[PDB]
């Protein structure tokens, strides 16, 4: 974990793009988030932690079963469908996503490239060898004209010539006034109804980081650095999150100083396939999580995003492709100002 961007702004401020970066990781693995000295949780927040699911799961969902005229109409033009596919190593297996956009993207190796026959481009190269290929289907243009030889051709190679299938993982934020479920539509494929793993931690005494808001790299002594809380931050997860055996439970890290001991630290953890509008959700609660007066000097929002996606060849606004396993964090202060970092392991 490296920090690459790291940025102040306020929640107030029209400059301010944190709906556009969350909404743009479209693949959300785990979401953590901390707040020193907090006993109980608020029951309006508790509720939106319960409900950031549902997913779904299929088991060896073939392709073409995504560029139906039916699966277009339903799904993808009446809201924002997510899918991607589920223990498949991006550096030597294929993997396959579908964003909000309609594209369905899918990175594959130089056999199964050829076998396809579909026109791409060469993604990651071993020196002059090429390993990895990008295929990019629009099926927001392609629902324009479904008679085009364009779809045929790639409606041909999914079906007839190289009819892959991949165990899926689903999910589909519903802006429909006409409704017609996931777990319906895929039940040839015996789908599962999925839940996210909520993690509920509270720690004792512990020794968290003196921050000033509108200092990133802190003024010596009075405090921290941005970049010496994102390894704290990440070391706090490492021994919370991991659940050693009974030879390495006891945590070895440190913390910054100047720093300040906290009575009651609550500490969660959303694990699944997660939607970036919950998490929008979640980002909105714990920025007002300051409108009424509190004892913490601020929070916590991390995201973490899956290590297996399709890396696409258009750059984010912060210089570099969009795609890959993302890790974002947010420290929200009590006056709406929030830092925003960035990292690529």
């Amino acid at each position: 974990r490296h920090l690459l961007v790291c940025e102040k702004s306020n929640f107030g401020n029209h400059k301010s793009r944190h709906r556009h970066l969350v909404q743009t990781h479209y693949y959300n693995y785990r979401v953590s988030f901390l707040i020193p000295e907090c006993g109980i949780l608020s029951e309006e927040l508790k509720n939106l932690v319960m409900n950031t699911g549902p997913y779904y799961f299929v088991k060896n969902l073939p392709l073409h079963e995504l560029i139906t005229p039916e699966f277009i109409s339903t799904f993808i033009k009446k809201g924002s469908c997510y899918a991607l596919t589920y223990n498949t190593h991006i550096d030597e297996d294929n993997t396959v996503a579908l964003l909000p956009n309609g594209k369905l993207i899918l990175s594959l190796d130089k056999d199964t490239y050829e076998e396809t026959g579909l026109q791409g481009h060469p993604s990651q190269f071993s020196g002059r060898k090429i390993m990895k290929f990008i295929v990019s289907i629009d099926l927001m243009e392609l629902s324009l004209n479904l008679d085009s030889k364009k779809y045929e051709r790639i409606s041909w190679s999914f079906k007839e010539k190289k009819p892959l299938k991949f165990d899926f993982l689903l999910a589909w934020h519903k802006t429909g006034s006409e409704e017609s479920t996931m777990m319906s539509y895929f039940s040839k494929y015996q789908i599962q109804e999925h839940q996210p793993k909520v993690a509920l931690s509270t720690l004792r005494d512990l020794q968290c980081p003196v921050l000033q808001s509108s200092e990133l790299e802190g003024t010596p002594e009075v405090s921290c650095r941005a970049l010496e809380l994102f390894d704290w931050l990440g070391a706090v997860f490492s021994n919370v999150d991991l659940n050693n055996e009974p030879n390495n439970f006891i945590s070895t890290y440190c913390c910054p100083e100047p720093s300040t001991v906290v009575a009651k630290a609550y500490l969660c953890t959303i694990t699944g396939f997660i939607l970036p509008e919950k998490i929008c959700l979640l980002l909105e609660h714990l920025c007002h999580y300051f409108d009424e007066p509190k004892l913490a000097p601020w929070v916590t929002l991390s995201v973490q995003g899956f290590a297996d996606s399709p890396v696409s060849w258009e750059k984010n606004e912060h210089g570099f492709r969009k795609g890959g396993e993302h890790l974002y964090n947010f420290v929200i202060f009590n006056n709406q100002d929030y830092w925003l970092q960035m990292a690529v392991g």
